[PDB]
């Protein structure tokens, strides 16, 4: 490589890892000491970052399997139980977060997953990462038809995956605003919208940058965002 390259490659792990360290450091300060505020902003980040992946795969746009139809009932789907667990339970369980908290992940991160990672793999992943290991709910089924229906689309033909990305960031981006309210008026009297929008502001464009430097730093960075949400 260039000698150059090479010592910035160098210097731009170690800014990585400063990024990293400092996001994480702002969002422990930020949830311990504004209160409702932290999870407002949280959940603008995730909004933003989801109109992110519908604008950029509506961009990839250019007959049409019906894997492809498959794997956008699938979404729907799962997208559905993941909002039944969280906001209206099963007489007898309590809300559950971690099935919303992993499709959220996917709607964000999967468009830049590595090729050799399987989406089901990425599911398994997640539901270990948010605690979803020891639950009430089984998510098995919820997670293989999810996973499998994307696979098939994913391996025969990914130059149609942007049709699946698209209809699950609108679909996630409307449920997250229509949650936010729901926490939004639930602690009126509490809420500095101008704070929201600053903290924001300052999370998106540190999780931006480590994103240009490190796909997967910045994927288990939002991992942390993300369980902070859908409580």
């Amino acid at each position: 490589v260039l000698k150059d390259a090479v010592h910035s490659h160098a210097e731009s792990q170690k800014v990585l890892k400063k990024v990293s360290q400092e996001l994480q450091t702002k969002w422990t300060d930020w949830e311990n000491n504004r209160g409702p505020d932290y999870l407002l902003h949280g959940y603008r980040v995730i909004a933003r970052a989801l109109q992110q992946t519908y604008t950029e795969q509506s961009m990839l746009i250019e007959p049409v399997p019906q894997a492809v139809t498959v794997a956008k009932d699938a979404v729907t789907q799962t997208v559905r139980g993941a909002i039944k667990n969280l906001e209206n339970p099963k007489p007898g369980n309590d809300p559950d977060g971690v099935l919303m908290q992993v499709v959220i992940s996917l709607g964000i991160e999967g468009p830049t997953l590595d090729p050799g990672e399987s989406i089901q793999n990425f599911l398994e992943t997640r539901v270990s990462d948010f605690g979803g290991d020891d639950s009430d709910i089984d998510y098995t089924s919820d997670i293989a038809r999810l996973g499998s229906a994307l696979d098939r689309v994913r391996e025969n033909h990914p130059n149609e995956m942007p049709r699946i990305w698209i209809a699950l960031a609108r679909e996630l981006g409307a449920a997250v605003h229509s949650h936010a309210t729901s926490v939004r008026i639930a602690n009126a009297g509490k809420n500095h919208t101008r704070d929201v929008v600053r903290m924001a502001n300052e999370s998106s464009r540190l999780l931006q940058g480590m994103k240009v430097l490190s796909v997967g730093a910045w994927a288990n960075t939002m991992t942390v965002l993300i369980g902070d949400l859908f409580a």
